[PDB]
């Protein structure tokens, strides 16, 4: 009937979310501009929900610079400080088309446990995953996605996955670049 996933996660947005808003907000607390922005959007439960709110999200890009999708695996608060020897593996995608295959990949890959299995032998590292719009002079389609880990020993494990993944899904080495920002 209901294809219950391993765990729920709960799906948030946070509108043109910039270094330069958190100024209008209060200037060092995080968890004020957090409290005031953030927007809860869904609860997915099951494999049912994940592909009809995936196939449902509005284009990060038509939203505006720093616009902010948060999947979070038991409803867990997306903050640096939850993780403190974690880190995050950047998935930097230029064009719109190849950031939807993208994302497809990475959040299949995450919600469907599918990182659980293949490399981290059953243990539940991924628990935040995050897509934003980060327009730049040059790529005004380009898309972030971040791979949040509990543990950063999995990083150097996490981003030849990923990027086998990701060129397996059919993206060229020209339509998304791998990065790491550690917690």
């Amino acid at each position: 009937t209901a294809h219950a996933l391993k765990d729920p996660w709960f799906l948030s947005y946070i509108p043109q979310l910039t270094p330069d808003t958190v100024k209008y907000d209060f200037k060092g607390d995080w968890n004020k501009a957090k409290q005031a922005l953030q927007q809860p959007l869904d609860y997915i439960r099951t494999v049912e929900e994940f592909w009809s709110t995936i196939n449902s999200l509005p284009k990060l890009h038509q939203l505006g610079n720093g616009s902010t999708f948060i999947f979070a695996r038991n409803n867990v608060d997306a903050s640096y400080e939850a993780f403190p020897n974690g880190t995050r593996v950047l998935v930097d995608l230029y064009k719109a088309s190849v950031a939807e295959k993208g994302m497809d990949f990475v959040l299949s890959s995450v919600l469907g446990e599918g990182l659980t299995y293949d490399v981290f032998n059953g243990k539940k590292v991924c628990d935040v995953v995050r897509l934003s719009s980060r327009p730049n002079q040059e790529s005004p389609e380009l898309v972030r996605l971040e791979v949040w880990l509990s543990d950063q020993l999995y990083a150097k494990d996490v981003i030849p996955y990923i990027r086998k993944g990701l060129n397996e899904a059919g993206l060229s080495f020209t339509d998304f670049i791998m990065g790491e920002s550690t917690f």
